[PDB]
């Protein structure tokens, strides 16, 4: 049985939907575990050495760990999953690329794509079946997501604002049509990026900004304190949460965050 690694839990959900036990699906980066800034450990290794296909974000995401996928088995390739997604900057403009691609419903069915693909190419006397998977798991993200979409397009334009702590609403405000403010573009957080979005805010009259589950809720707070705006709560972007949480599978990280925050605008 061919073995798929995940560089983390929203890739490995993704794709456990797709191959539907065809392959062992792996995960490098748990859900819980920090995607931005993970330790390789030496179990890891042998996730690593045993993966016969290799599937990663990109957009940076796993810069840091990256250098762990060597002396890999002979014929694994390393995918990245956003493939055909233009990237969004970390600045204000060249930049680095922010990697919250996932927190889009189109990209999701680009995940799905390049996933699917990944495996036909893998695995290709199973491709009728990755080729229904795909499908049925794309059909299943729409029709929990587009009514929260739908619901959110309600909104009036001058309410078109997603203020968050980490820039990672970037791809689900293209997407959708809104724009996005934030206090730093990626865990890992600075003054003047503070204060920009506190008079965004005032200038605007934006009336929310959340925090994340990876994250501290108190700048949000603060800046929700200085700006006469309320603290919207907690978002799931980073990582599915543990399973007995809001957010145990991809489907329901972006059902959960996005009602949370169609419950906000109106
Ligand atoms: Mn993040």
């Amino acid at each position: 049985k061919k073995v798929v690694l995940s560089s983390f839990s929203i890739i490995g959900d993704i794709t456990q939907n797709i191959a539907k036990d065809l392959v062992t699906v792996t995960t490098l980066v748990e859900a819980g575990n920090d995607s931005h800034s993970y330790q390789v450990t030496s179990a890891d290794a042998i996730k690593i050495q045993n993966a016969d296909l290799i599937l990663c974000n990109g957009l940076h995401l796993e810069e840091t760990y990256m250098k762990y996928f060597t002396n890999l088995k002979k014929g694994t390739k390393i995918i990245t999953v956003t493939d055909g997604i233009n990237p969004i900057g970390v600045s204000e403009d060249d930049s680095e690329p922010n990697p919250h691609a996932w927190m889009s419903l189109t990209n999701a069915m680009i995940y799905i794509e390049n996933i699917r693909k990944a495996l036909t190419a893998l695995d290709p006397s199973n491709a009728k079946k990755y080729e229904l998977n795909a499908r049925e798991y794309s059909e299943k993200i729409r029709n929990s997501i587009l009514p929260l979409k739908t619901r959110i397009e309600k909104v009036d334009p001058e309410k078109r604002w997603f203020v968050t702590s980490e820039g990672c609403l970037v791809y689900l405000a293209e997407d959708f049509g809104f724009k996005s403010l934030y206090l730093w573009p990626i865990n890992s957080r600075s003054p003047s990026m503070m204060r920009h979005a506190i008079n965004q805010m005032r200038s605007h009259k934006i009336k929310f900004i959340f925090s994340e589950s990876t994250n501290s809720d108190q700048p949000a707070k603060q800046v929700a304190y200085e700006t006469n705006a309320s603290y919207g709560g907690v978002l799931y972007v980073d990582s599915l949460s543990k399973p007995d949480g809001p957010a145990p599978t991809y489907l329901d990280l972006l059902r959960f965050s996005l009602t949370k925050i169609v419950d906000t605008l109106f």
